């Protein structure tokens, strides 16, 4: 499946891949390298609640390859600027980090978690991640010129920002390739339309185009509170399609190939409000779980994990409960226990990992969207050891492969 960057998952993982685990703890940054010999390693005495004053409410902490060597670096949008610790290649990182740009931050640029969105993305196919912010006047990009040299911001597009009415309480913004050229374009679920903007390849976009009169708060009644939406390749043409978890169930609009979109269809009467699904208590994802390399549906519900497998064309097979765990009825809580659907084995079929009450747990995908037994990986990065949502950040991320 293709690289999609979203508000919900700003650190994309690779398909295929062997994702590592990263924790921005109170004392700093810790990693669990995906390997046969499992352990927790502290790598930076920074980017933490008690290690530099990092706060979920004011700052953004991410992983992205900022150098082009295919290793992920630690990036923090802090109080006064953007701070980077680079991956040394051997499960260590530079410490202290370096401040590379006095912008995209609370006091330098006036950026706010409540109003603005900050991502890291290779926007020009350089192999390096540029800074991309949806701010006040539009989308601002700082070009990564290599060797920690970040160009001052340029207004990539005068849209998808606070001045054009975009709000985190009402709308969704994504980066994803909707044309097939390998460049990340902008997809925005606005007030009355899904808009797209095509990437020019040089740090700017074409003007936005309304492509679907649906999936929005003012078109079809789609709320952030009840109806999560994603973009993902549902068909295998490498272009992002639209999928929504609506009232009745799952709605899709398939990309025509060029970033225009087809009809809106209800393709599955499950995973919606009508079948009991709730943003407050459940996790719904789209990720490849089989050899077809298209988006399948995963849902951490009450009784456990439910999957519907894509037939290969954006329609789905029956819903099956594949694991009687990671669900609400086994004590998993959206506000305490992060759960991710990511490739941990390198075969292209996404696995399940969860940071539980006492242990990190995983289940291996057998390659066909069925799973093995719940495996206990390690008793760290968990609630019981002080890792809370309010004070810490945890990701699955490809640090190397
Ligand atoms: C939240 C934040 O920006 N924290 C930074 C910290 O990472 C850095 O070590 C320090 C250097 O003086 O400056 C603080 O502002
Ligand atoms: C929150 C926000 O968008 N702040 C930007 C700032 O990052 C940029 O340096 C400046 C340049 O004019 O424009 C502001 O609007
Ligand atoms: C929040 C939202 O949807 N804002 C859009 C804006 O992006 C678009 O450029 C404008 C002109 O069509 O229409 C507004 O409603
Ligand atoms: C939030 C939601 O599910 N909205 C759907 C909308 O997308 C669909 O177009 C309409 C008629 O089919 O039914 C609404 O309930
Ligand atoms: C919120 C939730 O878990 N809903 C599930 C639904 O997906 C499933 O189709 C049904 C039959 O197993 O069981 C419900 O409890
Ligand atoms: C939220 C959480 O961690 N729940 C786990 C559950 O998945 C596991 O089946 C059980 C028995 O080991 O232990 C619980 O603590
Ligand atoms: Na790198
Ligand atoms: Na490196
Ligand atoms: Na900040
Ligand atoms: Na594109
Ligand atoms: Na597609
Ligand atoms: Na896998």
């Amino acid at each position: 499946v293709t690289k999609v960057i979203s508000q919900a998952s700003p650190v994309p993982t690779s398909i295929p891949g062997v994702a590592d685990l990263v924790g921005f703890g109170t004392g700093g940054v810790y990693i669990i390298r995906n390997s046969l010999l499992v352990q927790v390693v502290k790598v930076i005495n920074n980017f933490g609640y008690d290690a530099g004053g990092w706060r979920t409410e004011k700052h953004v902490r991410l992983l992205a390859d900022t150098t082009g060597d295919n290793q992920s670096d630690v990036v923090g949008f802090g109080e006064d600027g953007v701070w980077i610790s680079t991956n040394n290649g051997d499960n260590t990182f530079t410490d202290p980090p370096s401040h590379v740009l006095a912008n995209f931050s609370y006091l330098a640029g006036g950026w706010r978690v409540e109003k603005h969105i900050r991502f890291m993305a290779d926007m020009r196919k350089t192999g390096r991640a540029d800074i991309v912010g949806f701010g006040e006047a539009g989308i601002l990009i700082s070009r990564n010129n290599g060797s920690s040299q970040f160009a001052p911001t340029q207004l990539a597009l005068n849209d998808f920002a606070y001045a054009q009415g975009w709000r985190l309480d009402r709308h969704l913004r994504f980066l994803g390739d909707i044309t097939g050229n390998g460049l990340l374009d902008v997809v925005g679920f606005g007030e009355n339309h899904v808009f797209v903007a095509k990437n020019n390849g040089n740090g700017t976009f074409q003007p936005a185009q309304a492509v679907v009169n649906n999936f929005c708060v003012g078109a079809g009644g789609w709320t952030i509170a009840s109806h999560p939406r994603v973009i993902a390749d549902l068909t295998g043409d490498s272009r992002a399609d639209i999928l929504g978890f609506g009232g009745a169930g799952v709605y899709t609009s398939l990309n025509n190939g060029n970033g225009t979109f087809g009809a809106v269809n209800l393709v599955l009467m499950d995973f919606g409000v009508a079948s009991g699904w709730r943003t407050a208590k459940h996790v719904r994802c789209v990720a490849p779980l089989t050899s077809k390399k298209v988006g399948d549906i995963i849902g951490f519900g009450d009784a456990g994990v439910y999957v519907a497998l894509n037939n290969g064309d954006g329609t789905f097979g029956p819903v099956k409960r594949v694991i009687n765990n990671f669900g609400y009825n086994q004590g998993w809580r959206v506000d305490k226990h992060p759960r991710f659907v990511v490739d941990l084995t390198g075969d292209g079929a996404a696995d399940i990992v969860g940071f539980g009450e006492n242990s990190t747990w995983a289940c291996m995908n057998k390659g066909d969207g069925t799973f093995g037994p719940d495996m206990k990986l390690i008793s760290d990065d968990t609630s019981s050891k002080g890792w809370t949502l309010e004070k810490t950040v945890r990701y699955a991320a490809n640090l190397y492969a």
